[PDB]
C-alpha cells in the first residue's frame, strides 16, 4: 500500500453533516441519541476532539469577540482578551 490519507468515513455514520466534538466526551452522563445526533463522542467516526470545544476553550483568557481583526485600539483589551490569530496555511 502507498501513503493513503483517506480517512475512514465509511459507516453508520455516514450522515449529511459532522456533529460537533462532545467537550465532555465520553464523561458526558447524557446516553440519550439526541446528545449524539449534534455532538460526537470518543468512538464515533464524525469525532475529532480537534476544535475548541472538545479540547479547550480558554487557554489563559476570554476571546476577542473580533479575532485577530480586532481594530480594538487599547493594550489592555489585547491582556484581557486572546486574540485568536488562525493559521489559515495550505500545507
Ligand atoms: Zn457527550
Ligand atoms: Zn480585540
Amino acid at each position: 500500500g502507498s501513503k493513503a490519507t483517506d480517512s475512514v468515513l465509511q459507516g453508520s455514520e455516514g450522515n449529511k453533516v459532522k456533529r460537533t466534538s462532545c467537550m465532555y466526551g465520553a464523561n458526558c452522563y447524557r446516553k440519550n441519541p439526541v446528545h449524539f445526533q449534534h455532538f460526537s463522542h470518543p468512538g464515533d467516526s464524525d469525532y475529532g476532539g480537534v476544535q475548541i470545544v472538545g479540547q479547550d476553550e480558554t487557554d489563559d483568557r476570554p476571546e476577542c469577540p473580533y479575532g485577530p481583526s480586532c481594530y480594538r485600539k487599547n493594550p489592555q483589551h489585547k491582556i484581557e482578551y486572546r486574540h485568536n490569530t488562525l493559521p489559515v496555511r495550505n500545507v
